[PDB]
C-alpha cells in the first residue's frame, strides 16, 4: 500500500461466496463520519494471483477515494457499509465485539 499517508487502517476480510469461483479477499478501513477509504487485495487459487469481481462503493466516502481501478476496494467500501453501517448487529463502535 504505497500511499501518501498513514491512517488507522483497521481491516475487513471476507470471501466472495456469491461468486462461483468463490474466493476470499481483504481490505483496509479507517474512521471518518462520512465513511472511509479502502484498499483490497483480491483472492487466491494456489497463489494470490486469482480474483473475484465486485467493484463499487456506497455514496458515502471520507472525501478521498480508492486508488486506481480500485474495483474491489470500492466494493470493500460498500462492504464496510454493510458490515459497519450494520444496525442489525449494532453500531460501528460495536463491531469490535
Amino acid at each position: 500500500e504505497v500511499l501518501a499517508d498513514q491512517m488507522e487502517e483497521m481491516i475487513a476480510v471476507v470471501d466472495r461466496m456469491e461468486d462461483e469461483p468463490r474466493l476470499a479477499l481483504v481490505a483496509f478501513k479507517e474512521m471518518s463520519e462520512s465513511w472511509d477509504v479502502v484498499f483490497s487485495y483480491i483472492c487466491d487459487s494456489m497463489l494470490i494471483e486469482s480474483s473475484n469481481l465486485p467493484t463499487t462503493t456506497h455514496p458515502p466516502k471520507p472525501g478521498d477515494g480508492d486508488k486506481g481501478l480500485s474495483d474491489l476496494d470500492d466494493y470493500g467500501a460498500n462492504l464496510v457499509w454493510f458490515y459497519l453501517h450494520e444496525t442489525a448487529n449494532g453500531g460501528k463502535a460495536e463491531y469490535k465485539q
